[PDB]
């Protein structure tokens, strides 16, 4: 057993949990609140994704001095680029340019709506979406760009973190 | 008007930020700031500044329908560019005896923000988070004041500058009150 063993399961369970948070959002009164408000959510979501992705890049890579700094910038770029957001768009059933814009404005609108209306469910979805974006990107990026000696370790680190996030989002969601 | 107390904004910002920075330098965790740890702080600080600046742009500009969306990216870009960060570097006298170009000053500001934020996340060193937020808030006040005087929005120029200036006044008092807790 290795990081490939349960990779497919990450995809299915991420689909289960995110589809289930999104459907309970579509049942929330505030869901409509998502003037160019679309562009403003996109403006903010772009920056929110960037900071959160950067934080996650640092969290996992700094543990391994085998990993040069170029891989920090590389993974961040790989994680937030339109192709990756577009892949996530398709997988979750929500070209590459407008899908990414949609993903960014969806992140931004959820975070802002949670700040403005104390609607923690929308913040939960935003964090869950970004975590899946990051797992999806990392798994692909490190298979294409294996770090020296620690490729399986760091993917396993990220995969096991994402396993626990998926359970946490399932646990957090039951309260709604 | 907003022009009356602008000069005053800069002296008290210098007072409060210098005082937080000196408490930081007397902190045991200060050494853990300043392998490529510097570029990793800059890497993170760049994005942390970007999100907080975007959040502040939205907080103030959304109140005024007179303000078109172009000024959102316009103000954000103006706020995080190296020229702006270098001005804040100079105002805070962060490298008085040294020889940095605009680009290196901006780099330093980003890595200082990032290093403070990461240290507060890792060690619960709330003082370093306090400084990071105060620095970003001054960057935003400094940028907004120049940007809206250069690009006066229709009808609301004085209103929004007054809005940001009064918010920054209160933040500065908040940082003074917060830092008193560390000296005691």
């Amino acid at each position: 057993s290795s990081s490939t063993t349960l990779h497919n399961a990450m995809q299915y369970t991420a689909f289960d949990v995110l589809s289930s948070i999104l459907n309970l959002m579509k049942a929330d009164p505030l869901y409509d609140l998502l003037d160019q408000e679309y562009e403003k959510n996109e403006f903010y979501g772009d920056s929110y994704l960037e900071e959160r992705a950067s934080s996650l890049v640092l969290k996992f890579l700094r543990k391994y001095e085998q990993i040069p700094f170029e891989m920090y910038s590389g993974l961040r770029i790989h994680t937030v680029k339109n192709q990756t957001l577009g892949e996530i768009f398709d997988l979750l059933h929500l070209e590459k340019k407008k899908k990414g814009d949609l993903v960014e404005s969806l992140i931004g609108g959820c975070v802002l709506l949670s700040q403005r209306e104390n609607a923690t469910l929308f913040l939960l979805f935003a964090h869950a979406l970004i975590d899946y974006i990051f797992y999806h990107s990392s798994y692909i990026y490190f298979n294409a760009n294996p770090p020296k000696l620690v490729k399986e370790e760091i993917i396993t680190d990220i995969q096991n973190w994402f396993k626990d996030k998926l359970f946490y989002y399932r646990s957090s969601l039951e309260k709604y």
